[PDB]
């Protein structure tokens, strides 16, 4: 599923994302944006070999598993297909687990390298919430 802006912003205030951990929804939407196009399907792997899931690209090599990682963890506890879904409740509650982990939302270089720092309000803006 290709989600729309607003209606990805909705969803992750249903699933209490909005100033989880203190990040405002913009910050979630903006980080979707540029991790996955809004793309549930979006796959992509990584040079050590692990795989990153998903509408917020959740990495085979702590957080779940894909059977093809040796040596990784699967701290969310979920196969890393069920991070694909139209349904994106998986992904979410994998993600608070991450950006409970110490080190907020810079576990998402995107976030790090095009959300951080900018008006990210703007990524919700006109959106009915
Ligand atoms: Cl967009
Ligand atoms: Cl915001
Ligand atoms: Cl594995
Ligand atoms: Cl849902
Ligand atoms: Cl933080
Ligand atoms: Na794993």
């Amino acid at each position: 599923k290709v989600f729309g802006r607003c209606e990805l912003a909705a969803a992750m205030k249903r699933h209490g994302l909005d100033n989880y951990r203190g990040y405002s929804l913009g910050n979630w939407v903006c980080a979707a944006k540029f991790e996955s196009n809004f793309n549930t399907q979006a796959t992509n792997r990584n040079t050590d070999g692990s795989t990153d899931y998903g509408i917020l690209q959740i990495n085979s090599r702590w957080w779940c598993n894909d059977g093809r990682t040796p040596g990784s963890r699967n701290l969310c506890n979920i196969p890393c297909s069920a991070l694909l879904s139209s349904d994106i409740t998986a992904s979410v509650n994998c993600a608070k687990k991450i950006v409970s982990d110490g080190n907020g939302m810079n576990a998402w270089v995107a976030w790090r390298n095009r959300c951080k720092g900018t008006d990210v309000q703007a990524w919700i803006r006109g959106c009915r919430l």
